[PDB]
């Protein structure tokens, strides 16, 4: 695969919870997690519209659902509070006139069947 | 007069510190940058577009200056620079925009003494 697009999510508020890279393949947008400092178990992992932070997670606003799809659905983080599972979003554009790049990351206290814990802003890797 | 479908933009400046903040809105003939920095250096400092947004090691993971292909910012008495300018080529989106990229702040005129990530305020 040429010529790929990478991007870094640092998920650094409230508190240093770690990183993700999103990885844009043809079939499938690819998002590697290194989380850590989390909360064993599920949490609801979401794009959120917004990449301002200036009221900390708050800040990002809502789900990022352009088309009326910035589900990535569940993490899991094992009991040493970190999570390095990774999964394959189809649909998840990281360039473009829907992009999640310069939009946030945000993971939620609770599972999708909800304050948020972790958030960031997606950014070009390089 | 009336423009639709602005794109507007933001960036923290809070690495290493808190230094505030600025806005980018792209107009039909510039992007116009509205700063709202502060505690930083009084005096004249460089400013720029670095390609990475990357921030693991700090403002030096966000690498080299960025090839869309902004000059100096005066930082009053107070610390703070409340200024706007408008540059007339700088995209936020499309292929070679800078959301999701990096701006900076040098100490010098034109070490990175402040930088954040280009996000979309949307």
């Amino acid at each position: 695969f040429f010529n790929v697009v990478t991007a870094i999510c640092q998920l650094d508020k409230p508190h240093d919870y770690g990183y993700a890279i999103f990885t844009q393949l043809p079939d499938c947008t690819e998002i590697q997690f290194h989380l850590k400092n989390l909360p064993p178990g599920k949490h609801g992992c979401h794009i959120h519209k917004s990449g301002d932070r200036r009221n900390g997670c708050t800040s990002m606003g809502p789900h990022f659902n352009p088309f009326n799809l910035g589900d990535l659905g569940n993490i899991v983080v094992n009991n040493n509070g970190e999570c390095n599972e990774i999964i394959c979003v189809k649909y998840l554009p990281l360039t473009g006139s829907n992009q999640i790049i310069g939009r946030g990351l945000v993971i939620h206290e609770k599972e999708d069947d909800g304050d948020r814990i972790a958030c960031g802003i997606i950014a070009y890797l390089n």
